[PDB]
RNA sequence: GAAACUUAAAACCGUGUUGCACUGCAACCCGGAAUUCUUGCACGUCG
């Protein structure tokens, strides 16, 4: 979480607590196509089905902005 | 007046550092994007 690459014509800004819901929202979401298909190799014949357990997010670097962290893990919750 | 060299001999020479102090130095990601993937019954034949 930071300014990124703003670009040579803009202003630039930390993305806001409602975005990184809109981020994790994404991820559990594309997680959660992965179970459905086969993670490489022959995948239609039978080969690499896949399954996700005990997902949590931590805070390893930086204070977060409070009732943010447990919102992100509700997020993970539906894998 | 006609007749007898202010001539002869003598180095503008001897000694002496264009020498002493001084960083080609300070700042800079060989970095950003990319599924070793697509198709395939361990099966057929019996005086």
């Amino acid at each position: 979480v930071s300014f990124g690459t703003p670009g040579e014509e803009q202003k630039a800004s930390l993305p806001s607590s409602d975005e990184i819901i809109e981020d994790f929202n994404a991820i559990a979401r594309g997680l959660k196509l992965l179970e459905l298909d086969y993670l490489g190799g022959s995948g239609t014949r039978g080969y690499g089905q896949v399954k996700f357990s005990n997902l949590k997010a931590r805070a390893a670097v930086g204070a977060l902005d409070g009732s943010l962290l447990e919102k992100l893990n509700h997020e993970l919750a539906a894998v």
